[PDB]
Parts: structure tokens; sequence; C-alpha cells
């Protein structure tokens, strides 16, 4: 009544997973759009199939075309990127794509302007905390309408390390991730409960050190980086992140989830998106959460929005 | 599997809610076992019709002999009783009937040795932290392999209320009550988080102020009768919070559930049991883990073993 | 929509089963309603608790004002006597009950037209198929949104006994029992199906028998003496039922599921409803599917749409 | 009670959208087991940190090692060989992976005989009612224990395509197709129903007409081409339907399930798997189905087993 319309923005490796777990969880139709021809009409046909298997009846269908954002209730971009011929088989990088993620956020958000202007929005392309600053001022929704993937997934590593280490349920253990995601994220030590215990209370008890949590903190930072070395740029886990968001709209759930969201004076910054704790509800981002941060952990926060700052200089870089 | 076979000591209110999510969550094939003749019977029939709306294949059984506890995987107990005869609800409360019930435990616990000495178990009788000690007394199951209900429960409440002030998610706030479930259960306003963040932060933020959350605190010790006042009893939430646990221990899940154990030099105690922070995972109870209390709370969890230790002197 | 509002008017045995299994899938924020005070009140502030269980976020609370049906998304009607007043379990008639749950009918319906004439409707109360007419005729709903509880729990019983004879997952037992709810339900043999395959082909293999089969039959028609004769009552399969009925409609999953539905030529009958195979999308009943039923199966529904029609006729 | 464990020899696509649902399921630690060095590490390290949003605990690690065979409760083959090289340039052949992917399975079998000769084995590798066989025969495992993928994947095709006809939900819809997985599947018209209704009464309400019905059977055979000519072999259905088998095992759920599995008669067939409803429950296959057939029917599911035969004497 009358199901969710769905769409999603890049239909890669994360789009995906992303419309294989709709169907799983029966959350709504699923448009998979790309601008690569066939392939997301390809997946989107496979994918409807395991509708039978979940007992679920969500529309899965693939399209090449900007027009089947009409109506969106949720828009989720893993758009961008690319590569050429040059200049291979590993050149790529960052810095230099900048400028031509710029002009893919431009182009869609012109369309969801005109097409879907109250669709929720969810931004994944890197870097995350540029690129969704950049949609929110292309699209025009609201600054509660649209928000960035990070610290649901960068918590997930720092979560899932501490319960494997200390042998309890993942998500029993409790992290708080904040400013960017990219290397200069924030990781709270102060902020880290399990069961609800202070994180303290297990150092104190030897069965963690202080030396096997920072292990785990370099490990969570390089944890992309890990997964490209052994693979690829990671999916499964981004993707159920970024279906944990959705459903909390679509739900109205209002659970606390860490993410990119406009700053209006929170952590001293403005005119800028970083990652803070926000509760996702049927109206968007209900609540953005300020952390009282100590002196340190304020410059910390204040490196991590300095360097999207510094990316987000280069949009126009040569 | 071989499927998991899950006996419901106990077959009222409680027992009817736990057969229910059973078989909604196939955890199991159920066993309805009560005292009272036909009654289990009609139930377990009744509920195991919900099979198909479910997906599920959980055979749920209605029984009046012990014998079916045999091969059980889990034993529930919550055979009793539920209040006083004579005894209204205004002045709801508990009392003697510490007697009876702990015939009830030496005659069930017989049994447990005898037909299913390998079975995890749950008491949920009341007084819970004594009750389930006489449970580990006559069953001579080991330490690690029996539980009372009491911290799943009182915490939920906490959680709820305070959850429903600051208009999030249930689950997004985490607490712990310890000591006792009853009136002396020790409510940790210092480990109560939301989203991870401590409560204090929110209190700053004049988002809750430090007499609500006393207000919300006094509603959670003091909500089964308020639940008894208003002419129902707790049975929904009691069911739930036992079938997470039992859920923990037949998947292997490893949750950390807030369990009445065997306390073994714990917050300076011994030979008692207590409510307190514990793993629950595939080989039962995996880890007790000791809050670091302040000598203030300290004596709010000497106090509700004290409590424990008077109903059980006392049988 | 993003939380839909589910009220249940009447907040009884079945009503408590609904609400929890609302929480259970976090369908929607529940009303538990009822005449009586305090109860659904009671009953609702235990259940909001297992949300924290459960990891939902869905309100419950009790009424008994009917202004909580303002904004309802879907009316769940279990609200009725059960027995007359005065009158002994020996002088039990079936037809007493009709003067006094149309009166029931008359008040909800007036209120569903001034508060949510937009709501989807399931009606539960006895005698169904005459009570969802009625509440349609007071109501002013269109003909696509209400409904009669029947065939989703009484093929639930026909495809578990079946499933238990033939040793397999109870919802790979398809069947459709069609005409209305109570004894003179059409059990429609020809229309059973074992993993999609004809129950004929299991009868063939010696699997089970044709006497087995007319046994299966006698045992689903009575259920609910069987579980009353128990010292029981059928609500768990009832309350599961309608939560698949109320999902089908919330989710827009477009089941085809046996609901009592108003009849307009179908089957040869017009100005009744009967039990028949339907689609439940997100606009209510998306198709209604008239059966191509022989002429010995179509005596059979003859009979049971008679037998509402002498019920109705009564008012 | 313990934990499950779930080994997927063959980490690729499929292998990947498996261990993604087992985590969503809970359903068991699972090993992502590949020849190709890393591969598995990274995405079990990915899927790994999935648990948190999922609730689960389901331990995810990579191998290129045979040993983690050992004590496992489920097994499922996608381990293969596909692509050609010189040849020029739309004639691969074959079938000339046959002896290949029959290499793969004296290999894996020995690997099970010698390590988990109790685990229940799914195999998925092509052509599967061939593969299961020899890995029947290579792994010495019992006929109840091992079974091949075919008709459920099979048939949520049909299935799908008559919901979205019809304007049903797609589980409303049963069908059954037997004999072998591939181009010689045998679809059955007659056992086709909507909510439990025979499709004949759709056709006869006009709801759908016969020519839509055998263009929708002619779809549901040529999907696997369709989907490879717009992307690659199809994988997240196969994965799905492979899980939901794994599940009724694992949970003991007892569903009827048209797989592949050792025929002793039925159909008039011995010595050969081939596809027929059966059952899955805590032991394995717990009772196979024999579909009463007609004489056309009959005729359709001996050419599927006579093209499963005559792949597997190319095996030497
Ligand atoms: C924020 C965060 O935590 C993470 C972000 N990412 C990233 O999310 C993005 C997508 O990751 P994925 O692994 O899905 O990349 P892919 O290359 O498989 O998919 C991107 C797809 O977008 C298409 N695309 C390009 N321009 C498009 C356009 N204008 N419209 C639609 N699709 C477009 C392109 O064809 C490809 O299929 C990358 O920019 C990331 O770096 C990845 C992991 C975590
Ligand atoms: C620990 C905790 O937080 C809570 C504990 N309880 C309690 O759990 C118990 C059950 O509550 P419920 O609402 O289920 O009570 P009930 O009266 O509806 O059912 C108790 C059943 O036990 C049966 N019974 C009595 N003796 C028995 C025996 N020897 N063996 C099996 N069953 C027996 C008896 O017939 C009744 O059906 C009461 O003692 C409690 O105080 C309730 C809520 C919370
Ligand atoms: C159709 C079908 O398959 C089935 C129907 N039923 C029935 O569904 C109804 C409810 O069954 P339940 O077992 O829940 O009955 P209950 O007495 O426990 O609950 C009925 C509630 O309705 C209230 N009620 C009475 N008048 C009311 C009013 N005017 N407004 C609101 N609530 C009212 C009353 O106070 C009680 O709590 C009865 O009419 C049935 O015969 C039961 C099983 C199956
Ligand atoms: C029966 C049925 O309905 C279907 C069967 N299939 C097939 O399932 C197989 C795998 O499909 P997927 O799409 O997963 O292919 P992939 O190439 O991505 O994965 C194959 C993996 O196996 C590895 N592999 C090769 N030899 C191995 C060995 N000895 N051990 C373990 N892994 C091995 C190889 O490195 C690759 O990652 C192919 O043979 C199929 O034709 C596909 C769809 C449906």
């Amino acid at each position: 009544t009358p199901k969710p319309k769905i769409v999603l923005v890049g239909s890669g490796m994360i789009g995906g997973v992303m419309a294989t777990l709709i169907v799983q969880k029966n959350l709504g139709d699923v448009v998979m759009f790309d601008v690569v021809k066939n392939m997301p009409q390809g997946k989107a046909l496979d994918t409807s199939h395991s509708n039978v298997m979940a007992y679920s009846n969500c529309k899965v269908t693939g399209s090449n075309s900007y027009d089947d954002l009409k109506g969106a209730d949720v828009v989720i971009v893993t758009a961008g990127f690319t590569k050429a011929p040059g200049k291979s088989d590993k050149e790529w990088n960052r810095d230099d794509l900048l400028p031509l993620n710029n002009k893919i956020m431009i182009e869609i958000g012109g369309h969801i302007k005109n097409l879907c202007p109250n669709a929720f929005i969810i931004v994944v392309t890197n870097p995350v905390d540029v690129m969704v600053q950049l949609l929110f001022e292309h699209s025009g929704v609201p600054k509660n309408k649209i928000i960035g993937l990070g610290g649901v997934l960068d918590t997930s590593r720092l979560k899932y390390y501490i319960s494997q280490k200390l042998n309890v349920c993942p998500r029993d253990v409790n992290a708080l991730i904040v400013g960017a995601h990219g290397n200069k994220m924030v990781l709270l030590k102060r902020y880290i409960t399990v069961g609800g215990i202070p994180l303290q209370e297990f150092i104190n008890n030897k069965k963690i050190t202080d030396e096997e949590v920072e292990g785990i903190f370099d490990r969570t930072v390089n944890t992309a980086l890990e997964i490209v070395n052994l693979l690829a740029s990671p999916y499964v886990a981004p993707a159920a992140a970024i279906i944990e968001m959705a459903e909390s709209y679509l739900k109205d759930i209002k659970k606390v989830l860490v993410c990119s969201t406009l700053l209006e004076g929170q952590y001293g910054h403005s005119n800028i998106f970083g990652g803070t704790p926000l509760v996702i509800g049927g109206t968007g981002v209900e609540q953005v959460i300020e952390l009282q941060l100590n002196a340190e952990e304020k410059t910390k926060f204040d490196e991590a929005v300095a360097e999207t700052k510094r990316m987000k200089a280069l949009i126009h870089h040569h």
C-alpha cells in the first residue's frame, strides 16, 4: 500500500547486492538503473526470480533511462568513476576523478529535481562526504531527505573485529566513528560498549589489551584496502549498511545510524557534510545528534572535515 | 537438527505465547506440559495450525506426563502459580507459596536429572532468583546450563520507556538492571546508552531530565503492578524475553543478556543466584561478566542479594 | 505509508495474539480497542515492551474510545458476544448471537463510516459470513475493502493434518475450503495438492487412503469443538490467519487467500457474502476468483450459502 | 547448537550470493573455498561485516585448502571450468568441458570421502545431472545425502512469469519441471496451479491464453541464454534456490523440492540422476516422489534422461 519504489542509480557490485536484499526483505519495487546497456536488465531479470524463493513480491526491472526515477520513494546513488583506455590496468586513482564524479552528481541531481523531488536520497559514490553535498546542491531536496553512507559501514568493521576478540554477538558491540568516511574517519575509543558495558571494563579485565584495540582501530581504517588487495572494492557489507538505512526510512524504525549529513554548526562546522549519529524515520532525518567531544576528539573531527573541504575544492582542478 | 525439542513445563499465559513464538521462528518441536489435564493438548492443537501461516514445521503437542521431558534440548519452567488465593491485586506481592513452589522444583528437578540431564534450563517461576537455585540443586545440571529470567525483561521496560521519550528505536537504547528480579532490582543509571551514546549527553542536551529518568526507573520497577492494576498481567513481554534467551542458545548467537546465574565470588557474593550480564551460546552460559560497580552501586547489589538470601533461607 | 495504523476493535483472546504478531513483524502501530475499561491498556503496555526483543518500533496503545479509528489503515473486528447473557452451556443456540452481534456491528459500522471510510476491514466476529455483510451495510465501505475470516483458518487445519500424514512441510499442502465458515464449509477434495501434485497420486501410492482423507475432513470441520472439549479455544491460528490477510494488504503481496467476500453472481449467488479464493493486494480485494465447480461441488456451496441466508433472514 | 558448518566449494558469482544469504538467515558458519588465491578471503572478510547489519553470528572465512571440508554439515559445489582458448570466435565447444569438470569432481570427491563423509552435498556445476552422479560416485556418500540443483530454479522462472501475467504473488503459483536441468527440461502444463487452482481455470476465464503459456514455457527454457546474452550466467536466483534446499535440510523443514536425485526404477530409469520432486528433511532426502506421468509426459522425461546418459558416456 502502495509498495515503495526504490531506484538504484548505479547497478554495479553494490547495486546487485542491494536489489537482492530488497527482494529478500520484500521492501519495494526495484529499478536497477545504469548507463551500461543490457547489464541492469540482465541482473534485474535474474534477481526477479528470487521473489519465489523469498515469498516476496517486488518487481525488479533494469533501465538505461532517467525517466524511471519518476515516482521514486528512495533513490540510492552508487553511480560514478568509470575508467578509460590508457593507462591501465590499475590507472584510476582518486584526486583526478573529482570533476568526473561532480559532473555525474549534477546530471543525476537535475533529474531528481524534475522527476522525484520528494525522494529520500542515499549517496554512496566516493568520496561520499563530498559527493552527498554535491547531490544535495544540484537536486534541491531538503537537508533532511539526503544522507551519505559511512558510519554504519565503518562501525560494522569495528563492532565486528571487537566481537570476535571478545566472543560475543557482533551487534552487541556498539561504537561510533564520525567526521568522514575514509582515512581520516574518527574512531572514538571512549564510545565503545559491549552489551552496553564500556570497553574499558574488558581492558581492565585483561580480556583485550590496549595494543589489541589499536590493532583493531588500524584494521578498521584500513579494511577497504585489505579487501581491495585480496579482491576488490567491498560491496556485500556496504549494501547491507545502505539497506539498513533505507529500511529505517521505509518502515519508520527511527534507528540511530551514523551517516553523513549537512552540518549547521555542530562540531563548529557549517556549509559541509560529515558523519554524525542521526535518527532515520518515516520523514527522513528526524534528529541530528552532536556528540559531546573533548578537545582532542574535536581536533580529529576538524581534520576529517578539512580533508572533505580539501577534496571539495578539487572539483574544478586541472 | 534433529529438530531441537523444547519442553514448556507450565502451559499457562506465558507458555502459550512462547509456543506461538517458537512456531513463528521455526525454533523446534514444542511440548506443552502442564499439571492441568487436557488444557495443554487443546492449546497445542490450536498452535500447531499456525505452522501453515508461519511456513514453519514445528510439532506442537500437549502433555500431562513428565516422561515427555525425554530428550529435551531446552526446558523452560513457568510452572507455579502467578498470584495468591485470598489475596487481591491492590496488594499484589508474594509470600508463603515458597514451600509449595520449592516442592514443585524438587519434583521437576528429579525428572530433569532422570530424563534430560543435558538440557539447557530457563526458570521463570517466582521468586525467580530463589527458584532457579532450587532447580539447580535438585536437577543436578551443570552451572552453565541453568539460568533465571530477569534482566532481559526488566531492561526491556527501561529501554522501551527511554526510547519513547527520546523518539528512537526501542532496541537502540541499551541498559543494565542487575542483582535480582523484583523490587530490589539494581537500575544502573550510569550504564544507559542511546545509539551507543551515554544517556548523560541527552540529559545535558535537555532532551530528557534527571527527574524524568527517575520517573522511568520507578515505572520499570513497578511495571508488573501497573499492568495488574490495569486488569491484565504481563506475559507477552516475559515470553518474548525468554525466547530471546532460548534462541541465543539454540542458534549459538552469543548475545550478552542479563540473566540470573550462580555467583561464585562476583560482586563479593557466593552460593547465591544473582542477575548479571552473561553470554548465551551453544554450550550454555559461556561467560559471566562482572560489572565494575562503584561502592554506591555495590550497596544496591548487596541489598538485592540480601532479599534473595532472605527468601531461600526460609523454605 | 511509512507507519500503517492498525486498529483491533476487540482486544480479547484473538486481539491479544494479533497485537503480539504485529509487533513481531513490525507491521504497524496498534490500537487495542475494547468496551471493557483498562484491560486493553494493560495488554497494550505488556505487548509494547516486546518491541525490544523483536527489534521493532510499533506503538501499542489500549483504547475505549472509537475516536482512535481516525487514521486507521486496517480495522480488525473481533468485538462481540460468545454466548447470550443469562444462558447455560446446555441451552447454547448459535442463532441466539445473531441479534446481539448485529447490534455491535451497527455501532462499529457508524464509527467506521465517519472516521475511517477508506480503511481495509477484516471481520472475525461470528457468524462471520453474516457479520461481515452486516458491517459492510452499516459501514458503507466499498466491496473491495471488507472481508471475513474463514478459508485461511479452515484450510490451515486441512493442510496441517494432511501434511502430518504425508510427512511434508505444512505449507506445501494446498487446499481450498469455500462457501461459508462453520459446519457447512465446503471441503474441496478435488483441489488438494502436495508440493503442487494432486492428492489423488498419494492415495494411488497408498501414502494415504480415501478413508483417512474423510476422517481428516471430519477433523477439519470439527476442530473448534475438539479444541473447546480440551478446555481451550482456537485463538492462535485464527490470529495468525488474520495477520496473514492484513499483511498481504499492507505489503501489497497479492497472495491468493480464501476469504468471505460479496458475491455478485459468482456460483449463481448474489446479495450475500461467501468464502472464495481472492487476491489481497495494496488496493484491497484485487480479484475474486470463481472456482469452476462441478455439479456436486456447486450444490455443496448452495447449501453453505443457504445457511448464511437463513441466519441473515433472522435479522 | 552447535553452529552448522557450510562449505562453499567454489566462491564465484553464485558462491558470493550464497555466503551473503547464509549470513542474512544466520544459517551457519561459512567457508568460502576456491582454487583462486586470495579472492575467497577478500569476499569472506567483506561478507563477515554484514553480520552486524543482519544481527547474525556466522563466521565467514575464505580458503584455498581442501582441509576446511573437515567437519562440514553441508557442502555446496559450484566449482568448475568454462570459457575457451584459441578458438575463433563463436564456436565454444562444448561438451569439451565435461572431462575438465569431471577431474574437478574427482578431486573434490576424494577430499569429501576422507574429511566429511557424512556431509549433505548439493551439486550445482553443469551439466548438473551428470556432475552430481560423478560426485556421488567419487565421494562414496549415501544416495540420500547428495542432490543436484535444477527444478527449484527452473520452476522459479515458470512460477514467476505466470504470476506476473495473472497478477498474483509469485510463490502462489506452483509448477513441476522435471527430468533434467537444461534445454530438455520437462515442463508439465498439467501440474501448474495458481493459489491451489488448476491453470486451465485461468485459461478458461480468459485471464491467460494457451499461446501465452507456450511463450512463457519457451521463455522459461531460454532464460539462462536470455540473461547470458545480456550479462552472464545467472547467479542470484540460482543461489536463492540452493539456500532454500540447504535450509530445508539444516532446519528439517521437509519441503517438497524438485532436485536431481538417483533414480532406482522411477519413471523406468536406473543408474542415473534425474529431476523429480523430493522431500528434504534433517536426514537428507527423506522421500523421492514419482509423478504419475502420462505417455506423452513419460516420453519427454525419457528424452531428458537420454541426454544425461549421453553426456555421462563421454566420461572415461
Ligand atoms: C561510502 C562508502 O562507504 C563506500 C562507497 N563505495 C563506493 O560506491 C561506488 C560504487 O561501488 P561499486 O563497487 O558498486 O562500483 P561499480 O563500479 O561496480 O558500480 C558503479 C556503477 O555505476 C555506473 N554508472 C556510471 N555513471 C552512471 C550514471 N551517470 N548513472 C547511473 N549509473 C552510472 C557504472 O556503470 C557502474 O555499473 C564507488 O564510487 C565507491 O567508491 C564503496 C564502498 C563503500
Ligand atoms: C521472572 C519474571 O520476570 C517473571 C515471572 N513470572 C512468573 O512465571 C510464572 C507463570 O506466569 P503465567 O502468567 O504463565 O502463569 P499461569 O498461572 O497462567 O501459568 C502457570 C501454569 O503452571 C502450571 N503448573 C502448576 N504446577 C505445575 C507442575 N507441577 N508442572 C507443570 N505445570 C504446573 C499451572 O497449571 C499453570 O497453567 C509465575 O510464577 C510468575 O510469577 C511472570 C512474569 C515475569
Ligand atoms: C471467523 C473465524 O474463523 C473465527 C471467529 N472467532 C470468533 O471471533 C470472536 C472473538 O474471539 P475471541 O476468542 O477473541 O473472543 P473474546 O471474548 O476473548 O474477545 C471478544 C472481545 O470483544 C469485546 N467486545 C464486546 N463488545 C464490544 C464492543 N461493542 N466494542 C468493542 N469490543 C467489544 C469483549 O469485551 C472481548 O474483549 C468471536 O465472535 C468468535 O466466535 C473465533 C475463531 C474463529
Ligand atoms: C544447475 C543449475 O541450475 C545452474 C548451474 N550453474 C552453474 O554453476 C557453476 C558456477 O556458476 P558461477 O556463476 O558461480 O561461476 P563462477 O565462474 O563465478 O564460479 C566458479 C568458481 O569455481 C572455481 N573453481 C574452479 N575449480 C575449482 C576447484 N577445484 N575447487 C574450488 N573452486 C574451483 C573458480 O575459480 C570460480 O571461482 C557453473 O558451472 C554453472 O554452469 C549456474 C546456474 C544454474
